[PDB]
């Protein structure tokens, strides 16, 4: 069943692209020598292309992504080679480095060797490459909870971090064969960061609070035609409302809008104040001011709903069926001011895509 | 057919409804008389205690609504006695003083006559008994576009507008019988309205902006137990946000923000700097110190999701289910400041419950 799965899958995805790439002739003869590869070898491999477009498809097929507008310009590194954690450790210093662009964000992925009897050659631990620390003892909380049950197991390895709110976790992957992941510090030099400013308010750099330039979710699974990804991590740049909003905002995350009302000098105590909204904007609007500032890639939540406007009518004019996550689309500040709010989507699972996997951790 | 629909959903009806009451040792012969009733006539007439448990069960069961924890103070009129326009006018009239209370908002329902043969008594034309007319002619646009195909129906029956941006619509409604409906002008010592000025900023008072006391539905059906109230024109309190980030807000309503970031001294040409997201905030604030000021009740969306929190924990020590539509329970201003973002909802319908139905204009 599993062989029939694949071809199913190979035989829907080889059309798709095919025809999407103009090479609707190639179709017959492709899937007949990936029938063969199939028997003979229990699988099956893309050729660059295939493999190329498979993940960028992937992209546009993300319900929950509001950046889809540029899913045709990702930067596609194949991978596939590698056999080595120090080949996988410099894969991904690579993807940072790359990505990064000195600010200017390049949205890139890095493909690994897929599972072969859903045995994973690569495993990724780092929900993204790029994280801060979390840690809770006795009463005491200190850096990124989200963060916390990773950077338990990253320290049951031998790894320490200085409890600073911001301490950068190690990327942490295993290799088919091994029985423990490894862990290596990030250099700091590839590791671009701002610091919060305000662009009127003086204070706010009282906070001292700062973030990590490059998002590079590192622990979803890319899937095409049949073929399981598990280990291909990925980046665009940063929505602000994602810092500001959320990593920031949340009483479970870093919680800081109390101390931001205090700041912008505002009473916190009054829910009939609208405090918290207040200080969600006056955040959000530093952050984006910040990382302008410092000449690093940010989209403001207005501009990145127009963006998507724009992905809904090209997928019209292509002809292609729009699938998306309503839930996920509306921005967490201001939704009803973007247009997405006011229509409904579609929420089918199309593939190519990117799915969740298990934690190995946890 | 329409009858076993009829008498399935009066069953279910029944028993949940004299169980919630502690009166289920009468529902055996309660539906017995039912069953006849039905029988002899077609339908059934509920007592006043179910119809008055009925309308807050519908309440407590419509998945869109924040503020159900109050659904049991839920104020019932009762006038299935109507047969004349005159009468329903001033049941109309009454349910406006009655609810108004001074400021001190009472939820109450008015229920008139049901459908019989799906013929309704009484079918009313107003989305909200008292809401604000809307022209657009040549270019021009006057008041609230959301009323501009009921504004053009009243004026074909006689009735014209001021045109200001805020002229009153006037009743309207039509009885079995007549052809057409009639119009009644609502006295404007019954109609309580809300100067919108704001805690700090002087200026924004040259907005000119009010709005109205109460907001009462007036064109949903209520179900209960299979008997259709078409015409049951309910209200509670407004939840500020309603105001201040949809009806005074929407570029398709009164498009404000462009004026309110002018008046609190911002520029609105940048995306990056949230003027829409912070001229959000004040709008918002200043309607909710309006409210309060005046002395009309009035809610902020934090204080209502902790209310609405409270409503879920009830219907857990209850035993019920708790439905709800996730989408139109999250404010339209900082949604994941609330609890409500960060859970999911069934949004599957229970009845008794309101409904939407066909308009008669249009
Ligand atoms: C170009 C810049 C991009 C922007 C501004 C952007 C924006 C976003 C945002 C704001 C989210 C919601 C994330 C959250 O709430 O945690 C998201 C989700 C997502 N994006 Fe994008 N994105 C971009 C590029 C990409 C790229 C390059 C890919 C993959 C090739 C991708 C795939 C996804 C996926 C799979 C999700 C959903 C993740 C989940 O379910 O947890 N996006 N995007
Ligand atoms: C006590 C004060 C109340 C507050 C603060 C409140 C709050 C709200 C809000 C904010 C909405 C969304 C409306 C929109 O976006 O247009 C809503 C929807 C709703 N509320 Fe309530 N509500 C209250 C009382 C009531 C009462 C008394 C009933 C009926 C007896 C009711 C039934 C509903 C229904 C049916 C909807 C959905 C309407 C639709 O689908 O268009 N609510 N409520
Ligand atoms: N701008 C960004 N933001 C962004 C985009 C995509 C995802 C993202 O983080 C979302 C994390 O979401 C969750 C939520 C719950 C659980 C998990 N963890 C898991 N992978 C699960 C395992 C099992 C169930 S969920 C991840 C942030 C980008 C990063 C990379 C490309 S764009
Ligand atoms: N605070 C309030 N706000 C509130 C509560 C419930 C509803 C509400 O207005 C929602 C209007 O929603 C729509 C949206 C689209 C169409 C319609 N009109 C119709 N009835 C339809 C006919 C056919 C399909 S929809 C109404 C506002 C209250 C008023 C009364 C009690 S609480
Ligand atoms: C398409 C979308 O469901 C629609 O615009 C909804 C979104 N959520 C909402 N939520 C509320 N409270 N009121 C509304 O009018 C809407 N509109
Ligand atoms: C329960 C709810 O679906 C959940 O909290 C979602 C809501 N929408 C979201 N939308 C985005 N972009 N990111 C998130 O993490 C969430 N969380
Ligand atoms: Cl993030
Ligand atoms: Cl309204």
């Amino acid at each position: 069943e599993e062989k029939e799965i694949l071809w199913n899958e190979a035989k829907a995805f080889i059309a798709a692209c095919y025809q999407e790439l103009g090479k609707a002739a190639e179709v017959k003869d492709r899937l007949a020598d990936i029938k063969s590869e199939i028997d003979l070898t229990g699988s099956y491999v893309h050729t660059k292309e295939e493999l190329e477009h498979g993940a960028k498809m992937a992209w546009r097929n993300s319900n929950r992504c509001i950046g889809r507008l540029f899913w045709n310009s990702l930067n596609v590194i194949d991978r596939r080679d590698v056999r080595t954690k120090e080949e996988v450790r410099d894969a991904l210093f690579h993807h940072i480095e790359t990505a990064t662009n000195n600010g200017k964000i390049r949205p890139t992925i890095t493909i690994f060797p897929p599972e072969e009897k859903g045995e994973k050659q690569v495993e990724i631990w780092n929900h993204q490459l790029i994280r801060y620390a979390g840690y809770e003892s006795d009463g005491e909380r200190i850096g990124d909870p989200a963060s916390c049950s990773l950077t338990a197991a990253c320290e049951e390895l031998g790894w320490r971090g200085e409890r600073t709110d911001f301490d950068l976790l190690p990327l942490i992957f295993r290799m088919k064969g091994d029985e423990q992941p490894v862990w290596y510090e990030l250099p700091r030099s590839l590791v671009i960061e701002v610091p919060i400013t305000h662009p009127d308010i003086e204070a706010f750099s009282d906070l001292e609070l700062k973030w990590y330039g490059v998002p590079i979710i590192s622990d979803m699974k890319l899937e095409v035609g049949g073929i399981h990804y598990n280990a291909a991590p990925f980046n665009g740049w940063y929505m602000g409302t994602e810092i500001g909003a959320r990593n920031l905002a949340d009483e479970k995350r870093y919680d800081k809008l109390k101390k931001v009302a205090s700041v912008i000098g505002i009473a916190a105590d009054y829910n009939t104040d609208l405090w918290k909204d207040q200080a969600l904007v006056e955040l959000n609007k530093a952050v984006l001011h910040s990382y302008k500032k410092q000449g690093v890639s940010i989209v403001d939540h207005h501009t990145a709903a127009s963006q998507f406007k724009r992905f809904e009518e090209q997928a019209e004019e292509a002809g292609r069926k729009l699938t998306g996550d309503w839930t996920w689309l509306i921005p967490p500040i201001s939704p009803a001011a973007t247009h997405i709010f006011h229509r409904s989507y579609d929420n089918s699972i199309v593939k190519p895509n990117y799915f969740y996997q298990d934690k190995p951790y946890e």
